């Protein structure tokens, strides 16, 4: 069976797990509770042991596992169709929603909120006082629910809005299925 | 460095041919105009005497290579997303609409039209002619499909509305290299 490492924390780590019983028939499935230096230096060393055919990770820190190890790393990014695709099986896509991303906001999202004149309030930040300003920002007009990664789930979940998890079932289960079909090009 | 072949006609060859120009420096690309038992005959004959590492495709057509090939062909599928942009790119969301695709219907599309839209499917051309037919006989003013579909629906007198945009099929181009560079 193909060998596959997921790497991830907090929320990431749980839906991994969650999501890794759908293909434990179909691959031999370890996970990893690291991220960046930490991470490369485990995988390298566990790479002199025995073999990995794929590692599953995603955002920053699975760009940094990309550019450093030469076992291939599938890496999640969500795309604006998944998120709306969790908002409106939730019903909530014509509610009041924020979205808020490291770094930049998605183009496919800001596009879709252009078209449909939607209230999807996307916003970006960098650090964790970015983070907390742009949910006190949120809150403050009416926001109900803000889709985000660990740090703006839980943040927009203590200020009393939903949050909605920005790496869906779906998207994690696209993964599985990306580093099957790549191990079996090979 | 990955080679690929994409395998194409008409509205999606154009596509794919813009959108190879933005991949050269990461694979080296080869188009093939050509679909069916004719592309599967031309393309058996190449791979004799040429290295492929993977085809892209899309499709009816792209089934039936997966279906006949030992290479790896990826297979571009159809996003709702690009059913509503490009519907409302079209002035058409407020028309009575129908969407065609081989084979399975857009599951992501159930969510966003329950937040006026004939949603089929086809395996073989009079399949496709006969879907065409019954969403004209019903008042369809737009049809969203791909290339087969969308001539069908302009020639019997209703807007075809091309289901793939630039950004969707620079997305899979994107995955398509990754993949295929990790495979190698």
């Amino acid at each position: 069976k193909p060998v596959i490492w997921t790497v991830s924390v907090t929320r990431l780590f749980e839906l991994f797990r969650d999501i890794s019983l759908e293909f434990d028939h179909l691959a031999n499935i370890t996970p990893i509770q690291l991220g960046f230096e930490k991470a490369v230096t485990y995988i390298r060393k566990k790479l002199a042991n025995e073999r990995c055919d794929a590692i599953i990770a995603a955002g920053s820190n699975g760009a940094y596992l990309k550019s450093r190890l030469s076992v291939p790393v599938i890496l999640i990014k969500p795309s604006g169709y998944d998120v709306l695709q969790f908002l409106a099986k939730a019903g909530k896509l014509t509610s009041s929603i924020g979205v808020v991303t490291y770094q930049e906001t998605i183009p496919a999202l800001v596009a879709f909120q252009k078209t449909f004149n939607l209230r999807l309030d996307q916003r970006s930040y960098i650090t964790e006082e970015d983070a907390r300003g742009q949910i006190n920002e949120l809150k403050a007009n009416g926001t109900e629910a803000v889709v985000g990664a660990g740090l703006i789930t839980d943040l927009a979940e203590e200020a009393g809005m939903t949050g909605i998890f920005i790496y869906s079932a779906a998207t994690v289960r696209q993964a599985f299925s990306d580093a099957l079909d790549m191990t079996r090009m090979s």
